[PDB]
């Protein structure tokens, strides 16, 4: 018996929901983890610190609306171990928004493919909703990310003594 | 090489606060779920979903003290995998509140033994800060779920059709 | 079968704050004996009335915040007889001074007793419950005291005929 | 030698009022320890307390009043022992105002002899200041009380589990 | 004979209170010679001056409270002689910031062993005092320091021209 | 090589003003010393306190601003220890204020002999600061403190019961 709600919702759509949910709450775990590397005594940016609490927040808010999702189609919530990140000590300003980039281009990749299956499974209603909420908002991030990473690497980052506490206090403040 | 700010924080204590971390990440993983059980569409109570959220999110603040508290004493966190909760399917309204008060008793003896550890190192700072931070709130959350599960079960949830729908408005809301 | 909400609560501790609890409404009604004893049309000093008073319905105060603690820990309350005070006629303002001192001496070693029997039961909820709401309160309180014994002494009370009547304008005015 | 102030006021009438003041302390005593009965985490009404706090405040009212004519008519207040209530257990919201009504027919009862013995004594002022602050008081007391008592029987409390429940938030909230 | 508001407060901890003041005042001291320091014509980093007089303001603070704390409890204030600084020439921001988080993890040692002390003399509220406003304010302190220190090391203070300039200005400014 | 700011400073003029800056400092503690004696149990004159811990800050303000001339003129501080005051218990109302005259004239003497150096050396620039912020200072001090001894003396203190405690409250008040 389907939920009384449930129409036109494929089985193996809501397993890669139930999945979506998994890596973006991942997400959340890692961008937390880059937060309080930048509170360390021995790092203290701050406004590393406050940049990645923030991203942390918003992954956060793409998995409730994923976990929303599941509910208003009538799909069942399942779920998983939310792993630890692959490093604590994530070794300086360039290095940590690196890896947020390889990360977000991850996530990005997951999207598109839970896309290509929306497509294949003529859900409109889920293919919009990757379009309207997620697609372009990986896009932004991507970009803005690169662009950090560009003037990191340009500043002379991480060995250059200046170059993280200027781009801490001008970009990131 | 210690952290140049350590001070009187034996490893032990590190280790304890890394492991609490861990607990309090869990307690709010758990309470998302619960919050996601109750906006199902063959469940449907709003408040109580309102209600698990608001602890979900008041467990992440639990945590995130813990590591600021790490960082300000020179300790290192470290992270570990969040595991998920023992049910996706909570039951009932009144079978989340007996699992909620269970899981803030199993936190509050957690905390306790926190508490002696730091008592017998010896570290004050470590000792008053559980007591301003955790061990009344802790004691405030226990009382609360214990008279939620009366009231539920008195007024005869989960099988009087009123019981949980009546709680939901007029206490929850 | 304890209370759903019991843990770490030792029964010697809920004793010990059921006398408490008896012990506050005690000094509430000596300061209220002692704040109708300056109203007689033989005494008419109004603001050591309106002083005693306050400190009457302060006392109050500590005693339901000790019924509350009871209630949050799972203990249950027990009422006894709120013994009379030993004088109803309290001689003079300076007397009357005096007496409350020693009343706040007493109150305050049985406060430092349940707090030594807290520390005994380890229940550092209850240590803290006591160093926060009540040991600082009781010292500023014996100061407070001891201040206005020293100035009514100083200045020639009871005997001298405008002492009393001089500190009741422009001490406790 | 009687105070300077005494005027047409009667030994018995001043031991009387004596008597009262001994009275309303103990219901004020009664409705602190119904008070925190319904705040028991197995009881949990939140409202039955709030409303039986509030009495108990009243009941202070009543006796400092007394209290206060004692002093304005030159008689001397002799306070005796605040006797514990007849139970700590309140058994139900119903058994709690049951328990008001009849303690507020027993007040009624002393104030209507003391109004007799004021009348037998010509003491106009007193029969007045009962009249006043008293008696109409009394007579309202008792009749809010019968209209929760007959609600709640007719709702069926206290074993319906609806009834004690419903009436805390709609007619004590 | 003691202070009539003397109550449960040891010789040895009266002593401590008072070695506790000298060393606050020291501290005071210190701090006022670096804040004089970085106002010299051949320093000039205007904001390392604002942030070390701060510094000094706030340990005339500390040593008032425990002043007040001494007189609360009936001990008898006794001043020493306030030692001059180690040096008048700071030598840079760096070596100030080094000199003022050893100074302030030597400040803390004494605290901890005052709370020790205190702690073998069943003095709670003492322990309390020093809980709730001298040891998490170390914390915090220390933290700071080792921050500020960190951040200057990066940058190359104190040969790298720029680094104390533009720390001044963007950290402290 | 002198300062680049240093013009017209004679190293006599540059000593003298160090000697100055720790008589300041010193007029700062027996101020301190003062205020917490009247705040004693056992003397408990709150606005004699009150009015001594502004005198205190004062001085530290006088201290500060010949620091600050000192740095002006490129001349370097040398501080030195801050000796402790010649009593802890100040015996009185009366006695305080007498030995803040004394303090007050031995501090003028100080700068009228500071005066004749700047004089002596023609420093036209130390002259007019020591006119403009020092001396007018200390005769409108000298002067009010006479006035005070003058009450005290005439109403009797320190033996008058009532004259330390009306001064308290309507001068000082
Ligand atoms: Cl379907
Ligand atoms: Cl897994
Ligand atoms: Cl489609
Ligand atoms: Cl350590
Ligand atoms: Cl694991
Ligand atoms: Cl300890
Ligand atoms: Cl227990
Ligand atoms: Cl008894
Ligand atoms: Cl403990
Ligand atoms: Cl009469
Ligand atoms: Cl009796
Ligand atoms: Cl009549
Ligand atoms: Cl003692
Ligand atoms: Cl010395
Ligand atoms: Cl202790
Ligand atoms: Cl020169
Ligand atoms: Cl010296
Ligand atoms: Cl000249
Ligand atoms: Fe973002
Ligand atoms: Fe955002
Ligand atoms: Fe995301
Ligand atoms: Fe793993
Ligand atoms: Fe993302
Ligand atoms: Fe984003
Ligand atoms: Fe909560
Ligand atoms: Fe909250
Ligand atoms: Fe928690
Ligand atoms: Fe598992
Ligand atoms: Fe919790
Ligand atoms: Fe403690
Ligand atoms: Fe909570
Ligand atoms: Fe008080
Ligand atoms: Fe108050
Ligand atoms: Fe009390
Ligand atoms: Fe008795
Ligand atoms: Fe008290
Ligand atoms: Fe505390
Ligand atoms: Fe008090
Ligand atoms: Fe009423
Ligand atoms: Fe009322
Ligand atoms: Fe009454
Ligand atoms: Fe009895
Ligand atoms: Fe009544
Ligand atoms: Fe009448
Ligand atoms: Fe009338
Ligand atoms: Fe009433
Ligand atoms: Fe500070
Ligand atoms: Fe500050
Ligand atoms: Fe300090
Ligand atoms: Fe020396
Ligand atoms: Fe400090
Ligand atoms: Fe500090
Ligand atoms: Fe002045
Ligand atoms: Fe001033
Ligand atoms: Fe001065
Ligand atoms: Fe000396
Ligand atoms: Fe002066
Ligand atoms: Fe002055
Ligand atoms: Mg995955
Ligand atoms: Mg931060
Ligand atoms: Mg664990
Ligand atoms: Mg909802
Ligand atoms: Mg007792
Ligand atoms: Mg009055
Ligand atoms: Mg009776
Ligand atoms: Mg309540
Ligand atoms: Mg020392
Ligand atoms: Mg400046
Ligand atoms: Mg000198
Ligand atoms: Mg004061």
């Amino acid at each position: 018996g389907p939920s009384r709600v449930r129409q036109n919702f494929h089985p193996d759509s809501e397993a890669a929901i139930n999945r979506q949910i998994n890596l973006e709450l991942y997400a959340s775990y890692v961008y937390l983890s880059m937060a309080y590397y930048f509170s360390r005594d021995d790092v203290a940016l701050n406004n590393f610190s406050r940049y990645f609490l923030h991203q942390s927040r918003e992954e956060t808010e793409h998995a409730e609306k994923l976990m929303r999702l599941q509910n208003q189609r009538g799909g069942r919530i399942r779920l998983q171990d939310i792993k630890k990140p692959e490093q604590d000590d994530w070794e300086s300003g360039l290095h940590a928004m690196e890896c947020a980039l390889l990360l977000e281009k991850n996530v990005n990749q997951s999207l598109l493919e839970l896309h290509a299956l929306a497509s294949d499974k003529g859900d409109p209603h889920l293919c919009d909703f990757l379009e309207t909420y997620y697609l372009n908002e990986q896009v932004k991030s991507i970009k803005e990310l690169g662009d950090h990473v560009h003037n990191l690497v340009k500043m002379g980052a991480p060995d250059a003594g200046l170059a993280e506490y200027l781009f801490d206090t001008h970009t990131l403040g």
